[PDB]
């Protein structure tokens, strides 16, 4: 049940293999940079001992993650076809073997992110921060947009 998946995400910080196709989770915080204990109380302190959200083999196709924090997230072998990842924070994220076909990553931050063997066919990466981003083995095509 979706309710159970959301619980595992909020509490267990994971949802391996979950089916989250088309979910609407914009502006959420699934990263390791900050925490909100009043949405301005946001602070990085207290994150020294926190685990990264695990979404290995998860299906987030066509899901909306607009402006969500996904820093250090684990999306290994995840399915993200046509997913809205624009303006998301994917710093140090693990996207090994991820399927990002037709995904929208506009203005997303991918610093230190690992996208080895990831599929970027038709994906849009305009304005993306590729500083120290591992792009070894990625797949692209005439539809892949970089600018
Ligand atoms: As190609």
């Amino acid at each position: 049940a979706m309710t159970n998946n959301l619980y595992r995400l909020e509490l267990e910080r994971e949802c391996v293999g979950c089916n989250l196709e088309g979910v609407n989770l914009p502006r959420e915080n699934f990263g390791l940079k900050y925490r909100i204990p009043s949405p301005l109380v946001t602070t990085p302190f207290g994150m020294d001992k926190a685990k990264p959200v695990d979404l290995t083999r998860a299906n987030l196709s066509n899901a909306n993650l607009y402006q969500s924090d996904l820093s250090s997230i684990i999306l290994e072998n995840a399915i993200l076809v046509e997913t809205n990842l624009s303006e998301t924070d994917l710093e140090n994220a693990i996207l090994i073997g991820a399927n990002l076909q037709g995904a929208n990553l506009e203005n997303a931050n991918l610093q230190g992110a690992n996208l080895e063997n990831a599929n970027l066919r038709g994906a849009i990466l305009t304005g993306v921060n590729l500083e120290e981003t591992h792009l070894k083995g990625i797949e692209t095509d005439k539809n892949t947009v970089w600018d």
